[PDB]
């Protein structure tokens, strides 16, 4: 809508002004903290439908972090249980339970799949499938102290980002208002513009950035100005925001070709939550703390994947503490951990959702306490 | 004897069965408040206490996941306590409607205000650190997001070319005690964390944790108990990881004239955003509501308020150039009251509370600002 003005849009989609429409389906996989605190700040959120999948069932280790888990859910499954608490944070938000398997034609039913608690191989299978049927892609991780995020939104998003003013020489006060200058273009559609100086309909100038519609080399049209005061020379326009195309690698691609966006060292991260998985798809389990044997199995795991990683990612010296460290705190579910990385989780659902802003580059790594 | 990594775990709330020490309270029960009630609770700090004096209102709705539409009207603390009351059954949690009293705050080891005028904060904030009570004060204007913490100029932490020198022996012992002729030893101090490679017999120290040193001569420290290790042969490397410091914080009122920034400590939007939110302030406690979303009145008003703000402004946030785009975002965007974000700056803030409650380790320096938006 043309009323509705940059900063009043950045709102709507991060869940502010909840009943409107909301036109995508989330499915949140995996039911331990971390999903159910993406879940619940995604139907607080008011997305259109949300549908919580779990295949495990309710253990003691899962209690700690699961504010919705009791000691009378053990052995029940992680999602139904969650379900009723969670369809109670709003009635607007349907929430629904499926405790079946990630088959390719489920998933096809939804624009937007959250990975949580996932082995590796199944991140990459649902990973490339999504990819591959336009299905955005949220993957988050916490691992004790340590959290990762991966989106890929598909190999097209429309983004917005931030120059080339021109003089207003005149505007109207039509439905929509529809700016003129002299000899200004480029502006095309979809671009977002600032005003200063302007004479008259001085209403225009200390305003949000609006939406551009570009009719010609001299005229462009912005937001509805009927019901502002009449128009007088004086005044500069300005471009604040220009949509980008951005494409998106597969979650197969990234892992090997990551692109990163607080913590000082990401790649070993990167190279360590790789191992960790290694490590935990052979185990059972993740490293013991008090346990220098099994971080030493991670050391091993880690050089070995970077001896394997291309020239990019590949560390001359991979920081062997830094892997221990992983190794020794890896047990750990922490509530403030998965709070703090669900939330970051749920601002890149509502960005999947609508409104094509800045998601994140794919691999985003976290330290707690570095 | 808690290795260095386990004790960050255990900080963490990775274990609720050890014994907790300090009370908390939470005041301000809006969404971003409960947020990190939840977090503290789940947590396993020794007791919560919440405190709110408002109502439930219709805006308060979206976030705080505990409130309805029935609760409207009921008190904020009264009404989410039960429910946070079932996060953990070791976690005494009560309610507290009444004023924010000397008398009151003093049984408190650490006070978190969400939602809290500027004027109160201050006042609680002279006197929490004229207690030695630890402060952390968070909040929310739409996309934007402000922390901040007072742990005391008694704060003392660990931190990070390293000290390094070689080991003549280690006993095999409860504790473990090590021997050491570098003329280097002179560095390491008592209560160091320290880690070992290169050591002979004795494997299982190369492997392990950093551990905490203490020092018994000119040529000794003790390590961890290797009462079951296997006998020290030879050689051996130790390296000093961490390093004990005593860090004086400012109290808020001195904080908010002379601020130290963070994503900076471990330039000009953190300072300009502290200009906004001192503005915003003012604007609120003014106009007894916030500045209207679709209203350039109430933009250009926030931008005369910061202007002046940024006058009287110390050298430390003064700006030659205020980003007015800046301060007009910011008051268009103060209505909002974003889920995602109450719960990612409720999750940080829970982690100062954490760090505050058991913490050796570095909290906010000073104050923390954040914008929805990513590199």
């Amino acid at each position: 809508i043309d009323e509705g003005l940059y900063s009043r849009q950045l709102y709507v989609l991060g869940h502010e002004a909840m009943k409107r429409l909301q036109t995508s389906s989330v499915l949140v996989s995996g039911l331990r903290g971390l999903g159910v605190e993406i879940a619940k700040n995604i139907i607080l959120g008011g997305v259109k439908a949300v549908t919580l999948h779990d295949q495990g069932t309710a253990q003691w280790a899962d209690l700690s972090s699961q504010f919705y888990l009791r000691e009378e859910d053990i052995g029940k499954n992680r999602a139904e249980v969650s379900q009723p608490r969670l369809a109670e944070l709003n009635s607007y938000v349907p929430v629904t339970a499926y405790t079946g398997p990630l088959v390719e034609d489920f998933l096809s039913g939804f624009q937007v799949v959250v990975l949580t608690n996932t082995p590796l191989e199944d991140q990459l299978r649902v990973g490339e499938f999504c990819h591959n049927r336009g299905i955005k892609l949220v993957v988050a991780d916490t691992r004790g102290l340590f959290g990762q995020l991966f989106c890929d939104f598909g190999e097209e998003m429309i983004l917005t980002d931030s120059p080339l003013s021109a003089m207003v020489s005149m505007v109207t006060k039509d439905n929509p208002g529809v700016v003129t200058c002299l000899d200004r273009h480029g502006f095309e559609s979809g671009d977002f513009v600032s005003f200063s100086e302007v004479q008259g309909m001085v209403e225009l100038n200390g305003n949000q950035p609006m939406e551009i519609k570009v009719l010609g080399p001299y005229t462009f049209s912005i937001c509805d100005t009927s019901n502002f005061s009449d128009y007088i020379r004086g005044g500069i326009v300005s471009q604040v925001k220009v949509p980008k195309k951005i494409s998106f690698k597969s979650l197969v691609a990234s892992l090997a070709e990551p692109d990163f966006v607080k913590f000082s060292r990401p790649a070993q991260l990167h190279i360590g939550f790789q191992a960790l998985h290694q490590f935990c798809a052979q185990h059972g389990r993740p490293p013991r703390p008090r346990n220098d044997e099994d971080a030493a199995e991670l050391v091993a795991l880690a050089q070995a994947v970077n001896a394997r990683a291309l020239p990019a990612v590949q560390q001359n010296n991979l920081d062997e503490d830094l892997i221990r460290k992983l190794a020794y705190v890896a047990a750990g579910d922490l509530a403030p951990i998965n709070a703090f990385i669900g939330g970051l989780a749920a601002q890149e659902v509502m960005k999947a959702c609508s409104g094509k802003f800045m998601p994140i580059m794919q691999w985003l790594y976290f330290d707690a306490l570095e």
